[PDB]
C-alpha cells in the first residue's frame, strides 16, 4: 500500500484534470477543435489533442505511465503555440498560464512515480 504506490499517479492525474477543467483558462482546450467548422486548423496542426480526450484515455486505462499522459497534455500546449503564435493574443496568454499551472502540479506526480519506479526496480 501507499508508500511508493505505483498506481497512485492515476488518481492524482484524475484530480489534476478536474482542476484544469475548472480553470477558466482551459475553456478553449476542453474539446476537440471543430475541424468541419475551423478549416485551416488541420492545415497547421498534425495531431490535435484536448483535455476531454486526455481524460477519456486515462479513464480507459490507456496511459502506461504519467509520462504518457504528460506527453499528450504537452501536445495540447504546443499545438496552441503553433496555431496561436502571437504573444499579444489573449488565447496565447491563457495557454501560457495553464501550461505553467499544469507543469507545476505534474512535477511531483512525475518525481513520485519515478521514485517508486527506482525503488521497486532496486528491491
Ligand atoms: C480553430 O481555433 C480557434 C477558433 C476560434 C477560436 C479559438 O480560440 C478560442 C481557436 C483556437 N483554439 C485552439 C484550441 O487552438
Amino acid at each position: 500500500s501507499m508508500s511508493y504506490d505505483i498506481q497512485a499517479w492515476k488518481k492524482q492525474c484524475e484530480e489534476l484534470l478536474n482542476l484544469i477543467f475548472q480553470c477558466e483558462d482551459s475553456e478553449p482546450f476542453r474539446q476537440p477543435v471543430d475541424l468541419l467548422e475551423y478549416p485551416d486548423y488541420r492545415d497547421i496542426i498534425d495531431t490535435p489533442m484536448d483535455f476531454a480526450t486526455v481524460r477519456e484515455t486515462l479513464e480507459a486505462g490507456n496511459y502506461e505511465s504519467p509520462m504518457e499522459l504528460c506527453k499528450d497534455v504537452r501536445l495540447i500546449f504546443s499545438n496552441s503555440k503553433a496555431y496561436t503564435p502571437s504573444k499579444r493574443s489573449r488565447i496565447y496568454s491563457m495557454s501560457l498560464r495553464l501550461s505553467a499551472f499544469f507543469e507545476e502540479h505534474i512535477s511531483s506526480v512525475l518525481s513520485d512515480y519515478k521514485s517508486a519506479l527506482r525503488f521497486h526496480k532496486r528491491n
